[PDB]
């Protein structure tokens, strides 16, 4: 992968592996994620990030800060087929003292098509005490050098669902998954669950008669609090419905604290 | 990825991901099983076999017939760091009417050097009945086309670890991780556990302590027994000892064998 000539932007290509995909020989939404994540690593490496798994700016290291994610928004159109090639492309943008942003398209490699589109929200929280903050005058310099300095949103749209409140699940829910728990390969290199894992949490308590009928369109997932590798985990989720739509809790099996929240959007096939 | 000049063998070059890492920031042993399987998958491919994800030949479609696995063994001496290139080159044989074998060498891309190799038998088994048979001579004919016939192996040494009989473990384990479950990212695209499942289900009993001081050199693991999308596995761990383990995966109620396996560490 490259910088692009401007310097202001990153692109990969990546070839659908045996084993990224489901029932259709396409994709999962968990694959498409590790991409995002992995093209994003790639791109915080060419401008300069630490190569220590933390992925922080030199101010960040002396202040001991971290990017922790708020949201996630990823919206598909098509799945990459097993063996096919997608171009993915991302950026940053600084959005004040609140946070940054990084967003990325998807295009099919062959015919040059946008396929799909994500955003994240990030917010700067203290390594030691894990108390979230506004970014720093120093850390909103050090994104003018590596991000453009006009708007360029994934979701342009001035009411778009990238944006929208979620509400938060009452019990009964419809459908569970109970005792749900991470293994080894479930941790990131410093030992934290993988933000790609709440997904695949998620998903788990939607029906296999809707998987088996339905391609997910849109999925927007909130992060509240981390599962601790020692954590145990239930995925709640309600019909709010030709389109399908769900609500989604994620909270810890003992005590019912929120961990995560969500919505999916899927169209029959 | 390509076939080798002569057409018997194939060749990828991977570059090692971020979340593809464990603590070191080198592949995971699942990493490392997960591109055998992809290299597989690419090599088959290549040689005209079915692109449905059962991999199979004419004949084998014919009979309603599929490779599973008996064994997988793996030593590895450097796991690739981040962002490292791996190259994989993978080959098969035929081994009579017992069943096949698929082998594999991983090289650093940068010196050529062997950084590790690895084994598997595949027995055939009927795909309606489940039930395991011999190899046909029409299928015995179809590996000639694409194998070479001079033996060529991954592990040569006459009594190496690769063919060590296992033994089962005795109740009470050492170690024990209870209630492990499949979700839909373990399944492949027909909806069957990835082999690789079994291997982080096997991991997952071994102290944390031993993965924080200790390398994994090698992996020796027995598939007896599917695991279904609906069950519940145990994984039990006992040392025998470098370090070396014992391993069962069971079904959590009745107890039923899924697979058993050895692992030797070498502490860093
Ligand atoms: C300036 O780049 C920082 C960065 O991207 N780092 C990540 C950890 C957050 C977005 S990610 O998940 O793609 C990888
Ligand atoms: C002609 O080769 C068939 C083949 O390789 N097929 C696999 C399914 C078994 C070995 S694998 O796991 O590498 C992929």
């Amino acid at each position: 992968g490259s910088l692009t000539e401007d310097g202001l932007s990153y692109k990969e290509k990546f070839v659908v592996r045996s084993y990224e995909v489901g029932s259709n020989k396409t994709a999962t939404v968990e694959t498409i994620a590790n991409l995002l994540q992995e093209v994003g690593c790639n791109h915080a490496q060419s401008v300069g990030f630490s190569t220590d798994g933390f992925a922080t700016t030199t101010t960040m290291r002396k202040l001991h800060l971290i990017w922790v994610t708020a949201r996630m928004h990823i919206e598909i159109y098509k799945y990459p087929a097993w063996g096919d090639v997608v171009e993915i492309e991302t950026w940053c943008q600084s959005e004040g003292r609140i946070g940054t942003r990084r967003d990325w398209i998807l295009k099919d490699s062959v015919t040059g098509e946008v396929t799909g589109r994500a955003t994240s929200k990030w917010v700067m929280m203290n390594q030691d005490t894990r108390r979230l903050q506004k970014v720093s005058d120093d850390v909103r310099d050090e994104y003018l050098v590596f991000c453009p300095q006009e708007p360029r949103l994934a979701f342009p749209e001035e009411n778009n669902r990238s944006l929208k409140k979620i509400p938060k699940l009452e019990d009964p829910a419809q459908y569970s998954m109970i005792g749900l728990k991470p293994r080894r390969a479930d941790l990131d290199m410093n030992q934290h669950v993988n933000n790609v894992t709440y997904i695949g949490w998620v998903l788990e308590s939607i029906p296999q008669e809707i998987v088996d009928t339905h391609e997910l369109q849109v999925i927007t997932l909130d992060y509240r609090r981390e599962c601790q590798q020692d954590d145990v985990v239930d995925s709640l989720t309600t019909t709010t419905s030709n389109d399908s739509q769900f609500l989604h809790l994620l909270r810890l099996s003992g005590d019912g604290q929120e961990i995560n929240r969500g919505t999916t959007l899927w169209r029959k096939k």
